[PDB]
Formats: structure tokens, sequence, C-alpha cells
DNA sequence: TGATGACGCT
DNA sequence: AGCGTCAT
């Protein structure tokens, strides 16, 4: 009676499917239900992909694969370009049509915007008053594309069908307490929620429910595209039996390869077999504790008040003999940065009430085996791109070992710490 | 032959 | 503060 079961709260992530694609199969009707990707570069290879409709990963089109290599996989495979102003790649038209769908999902609740295309969504206050609204059953009509992983216990949507239906059949609706039935609630709002941001800008998208972050966003990934998954407290150790610890959220690279090499297993739930202690021993006294109640369905993670990206950033790579290696070459690429980000950030200003108030420079320098070489603050006090690229150079004027030596293969630049204006 | 962006550590 | 990890 003293065990928490992490069942607490009902917490949503909503994912666009293939949205750099989605967002170019709107603007151009040609591309749509087609093999396509969308590429940045065109002069190297083709160009690098960096998203590919469900059409063409059929083929075997991967993100991270030139677009010349993809055409040996699928021939007749689309593209669309990303933008390129001041001779750079601009995400403009991507990060616009973010601000589309995240604005729509504020309407249901508070957001937190994790990435480019994707929010977790605290439920638990909206389901509650929806259950007051209710003591009445929930139809499976109300969740017309919802998978409930782990049922039924020979097409897909028959599956998926006798699940839901095993999975209401079973229901205690009487019960306003209970935690699966808050979880059916919950995607009840969120098929609302995908159903309004298909209606209202035309992209499709997938959501897991369950009741923290983890849980949800693994449960997003389960059945893509168009489609939401419910993973239950229930659910959890059948789902972690066979699942690869890289798959949970934080745990795909060094950590997650230090939990399997040092304690000799495969899947999250084989982290049952450990004490709290014996895991802080490991990993450290966060990691500990969070894995030790990970691996059990709980996680206390809050969905934080934040839809708007905290800092600005414009950054390009001068791969192999692109390197810039005069300070002309230097300065005119620091300048062409600032240009974007000083458009950026006026923008942001009127937009948002806010001011950046500090400038991040970083650079990589041609043989460093680090990302950065250098990264370096200074006081961003006007949004003006000659003043911000001046200073990205006084504060970077040393690094050359010198006409600039090495040449460097990045630039970065950051607006950071903002304060309301 | 990439362009981002959040958070942790000392 | 500057560096690193993880990710999308
Ligand atoms: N390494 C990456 C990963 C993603 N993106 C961009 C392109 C994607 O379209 C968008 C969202 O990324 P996702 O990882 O969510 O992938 P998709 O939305 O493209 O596909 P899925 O349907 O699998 O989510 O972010 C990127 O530029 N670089
Ligand atoms: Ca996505
Ligand atoms: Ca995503």
């Amino acid at each position: 009676p003293h065990m928490a079961t992490g069942q607490d709260r009902v917490v949503a992530l909503v994912d666009m499917d293939c949205f750099f694609v989605q967002v170019e199969q709107r603007q151009n009707p040609h591309l749509r239900n087609k093999p396509c990707a969308v590429v940045q570069y065109k002069s190297w290879k083709g160009g690098g992909i960096i998203a590919v409709s469900y059409e063409a990963r059929a083929f075997g089109v991967t993100m991270s694969m030139w677009a010349d290599d993809a055409k040996k996989l699928c021939p007749d495979l689309l593209l669309a370009q990303v933008r390129e102003s001041r001779g750079k790649a601009n995400l403009t038209k991507y990060r616009e049509a973010s601000v589309e769908v995240m604005e729509i999902m504020s309407r249901f609740a508070v957001i937190e915007r994790a990435s480019i295309d994707e929010a977790y969504v605290d439920l638990t206050s909206a389901v509650q008053e929806r259950l007051q609204k209710l003591g009445q059953p929930i139809s499976a009509d109300l969740l017309p594309s919802t998978y409930i992983e782990g049922l039924p216990q020979v097409q897909k949507e028959g599956m998926r069908k006798q699940g839901l239906f095993q999975w209401l059949d079973s229901l205690q609706i009487d019960n306003l307490t209970s935690p699966d039935l808050q979880l059916t609630v919950g995607a009840v709002i969120v098929e609302e929620m995908r159903a309004a941001i298909e209606r209202e800008t035309g992209f499709q998208c997938s959501a897991g429910i369950s009741h923290n972050k983890v849980l949800a966003k693994l449960a997003c990934g389960l059945n893509k595209p168009n489609r939401q998954t419910l993973v239950s407290h229930g659910s959890v150790p059948q789902l972690f039996s066979q699942m690869p610890i890289r798959k949970i959220r934080s745990l795909g690279g060094k950590l997650g390869a230090s939990v399997i090499e040092i304690l000799g297993i495969e899947y999250m739930g084989e982290l049952t077999q450990f004490t709290e202690s014996q895991l802080q021993s490991h990993f450290g006294e966060k990691n500990g504790s969070w894995l030790y109640a990970m691996c059990r369905g709980i996680e206390h993670d809050p969905v934080k008040p934040r839809q708007l990206p905290k800092t600005i950033g414009c950054s390009k790579n001068f791969p192999g003999k692109t390197a810039l290696a005069t300070r002309e070459q230097v300065q005119w690429w620091l300048l062409q940065l600032a240009q974007e980000l000083e458009e950026r950030l006026t923008k942001d200003r009127n937009d948002n009430d806010r001011v950046a108030t500090q400038l991040v420079v970083s650079i990589r320098v041609q043989g460093d085996k680090r990302l950065s070489s250098l990264r370096r603050c200074c006081a961003l006090t006007r949004y003006d791109a000659h003043k911000m690229s001046h200073d990205a150079f006084t504060v970077i004027k040393n690094c050359n070992t010198s006409e600039w030596s090495p040449p460097l293969t990045m630039l970065f630049l950051c607006a950071t710490k903002f304060s309301a204006s």
C-alpha cells in the first residue's frame, strides 16, 4: 500500500509523421503519396537526405543517405530541396510549420516543445474534467486510430480493433481514479487533438499516451504513421522484457552502452534485478535512481511549460577543401550567419516579447578531434548583424595560429539568455 | 562534405 | 563558464 506505481499523471507525446516531407507535400501536391525525400545541398552526391516519406522507406531509403545513393535503391524517388539563403541551408519553412502545430496543441493543454516536430502534453487536468463530463462508457468509435499495447492476448486493422475491444471490455468506468480509465480518456482527447492538427494544417501525426514522458515517447513509435498507442502501467513488464535498453530515451548513447556492458544485460526489464544502490554505484546517484524507477515504468520528469525554443542559432560546416583559410573568408561567413541570426532574432522579439542578451560563438579547426575547438560568449546588446559578426570575430581572433591557420571547418552563432521585453 | 537545440558536469 | 552527451 506504500509502493508508488507512477500512475499519477496522464502524459502524451505527439510527433509529426515524416515532418519535413509533409511540409513539402502540402506545398507541392505532385509529391503527395509518392516515394519522396527532403534533401539539403544538391551539389555533393545529389545532396544529403534529411527526411523520407513512408513510401520511400519501403525501398530502403533512409536519413543521412546521399540522394545519389538513395536513387540506386529507389530510381523514381522524388526530391524537395531545403531553401538556401546567404549561402547556407535555411530551415525557416519548417520552423514556421512547427509553430502552426504547436499553437493548435496549446489549445488543449500546456505543452513542452521537445523538438521541431514534437511536444509533450500533460493531460491529467483535462482528463479529470472530461471524466466529470461523462460515468458513461467509452465507445470504441471514440478511439478510431488507437492501439492498446500488449493486446489482444489476420489483418492489421482487425488486430487493432480486437485489442481495443479487450481493453474497453475490462475497464472500470465507475471509478474516476482508475489509472487505466484515465489513460483511456487521455487517448480520446489525443484523438481529438490529432484530428484538429490534420484538419487545420493538413499534417498527420502519431502519438503515445501513458503515465510519463519516457513511456509516452516509446509508445508513440510503436505504431506509426498516423496512429496512436496507449501504454498502460500493466503493459510494462511484457513490453520491457524484450525491449533493448537503447530504445529508451537518453539510453541510446554511451550510458546505455555501459548499462549493457557493466551489467551484462540486453533488455530494459532485466534492470529490475538490481537494487537502487547497485544502480547508483555504477551510474551515479541521479542515473541510478532514474534507472531503478524507469525499468518499473516509473518516471517523474515534468512536462515543462515551454513552447518556444530557448536559443536561436545559426551553424555551418566547411568540410574538406572548403575550410576557411583567409580572414576575408572567416569574416564573410560570420557575417552571413549573423545576418540570418539578426533576421530570426528581430522576428522573435516582435512575436514573443523577449530579447536575447548573450551571443555564443563556436568554431572548429580543421585537425581538431572535438566538435568544438572553442566556445566563447560575449554580450549581445544590439540586434545588428555587422556588430554581432564583428564581436564574434573579436572573440575567436586569438585562435589563428598564423591567412587563417589552421583552417576553420565549422562556424556557429547562438543567441541565448532571453529576457522579457 | 548537416543544422540544429535541451540539459548535465565541474 | 566552457565542455560534453543525447537527440531530432
Ligand atoms: N537527424 C535529424 C533528424 C530529424 N531532422 C528533421 C527532419 C525530420 O522530418 C524532422 C523530425 O524528425 P523525426 O526524427 O521525428 O523524423 P520524421 O518526422 O521525419 O519521421 P517519423 O515519421 O519517423 O517521425 O526533423 C533532421 O533535420 N535531422
Ligand atoms: Ca516525426
Ligand atoms: Ca520527432
